[PDB]
């Protein structure tokens, strides 16, 4: 299939964190309008990842997934805090086309399951965060404070088993640097599963994402280059395209 490229949106009360540098948007911290802009200049999906505080997390998710549902025509998956099937189906309905799932699904595999079998496995994105210890790949919970002591094989292949449709796999080791993706990590996973998997973390130029693709990603996520112009998603594909990969320039 074709390679996609996604954007990521860190969001809080319904605004973008850190802003971004698009002066030509009337609001540069709106998610909103920032997705819609992205939609129009070549970003294949979006991830909406949100840290309200709790009292006002659910309202102020589903607001936000019903406002971007009507305004962008790309799929788009929405996650922070998703715990349990009932909010990850409020998500769906109110308008997302999928939902992340990550320290839920570990200490409930079955949750993958559950949202699953009433929303298909291509609703569900699986994301894992991890990192070598002691020479071997580790599963991290809790925003990475947590190790599982759960391989990285071990997790890959239960989490296809348990039905999940997508990987969305950061290297908890490039996450935050823009050293690179973590390719020794993707080819590590890539045998292991049939599913689409989106490389995650160290984005730092558009050679780094030719990288990941040659690594076996399906897709390449990345927020911040993006969002302060370090990287132009027009240019990127151009370039991704000029290199061999299938890219989407339609």
């Amino acid at each position: 299939l074709a390679k996609r490229i996604i954007a990521c949106l860190d969001v809080k009360d319904g605004r973008v964190v850190k802003g971004t540098n698009f002066e030509n948007l009337r609001d540069s911290g709106d998610p909103v309008e920032l997705g819609k802009f992205y939609s129009e200049i070549g970003i294949d999906e979006l991830v909406f990842l949100d840290i309200t505080a709790s009292v006002e997390k659910r309202k102020t998710m589903l607001e936000l997934v019903e406002k971007v549902a009507e305004q962008i025509d790309i799929p788009f998956t929405v996650g922070g805090g998703i715990h349990d099937f009932e909010t990850a189906s409020e998500l769906i309905l109110r308008g997302a086309d999928k939902v992340s799932i990550n320290t839920a699904a570990v200490e409930n595999p079955s949750l993958i399951t559950q949202i699953a079998q009433t929303f298909g496995s291509q609703a569900v994105v699986v994301a894992i965060d991890a990192k070598r210890v002691d020479g071997e790949f580790m599963v991290f919970t809790y925003s990475g404070k947590k190790n599982t002591g759960i391989l990285l094989r071990d997790w890959v292949v239960e989490v296809e088993k348990r039905g999940a449709g997508e990987i969305l796999l950061t290297s908890i080791d490039r996450d935050g640097t823009k050293s690179g993706y973590d390719t020794e990590m993707i080819r590590f996973v890539r045998p292991l599963t049939t599913l689409p998997i989106i490389a995650s973390g160290g984005a730092g130029k558009m050679e780094h994402f030719l990288e990941a693709f040659l690594a076996g990603a399906d897709a390449a996520l990345a927020a911040s280059v993006f969002h302060f112009r370090e990287i132009d998603v027009r240019e990127l594909k151009e370039y991704l395209k000029k290199h061999g990969v299938n890219v989407r320039l339609e």
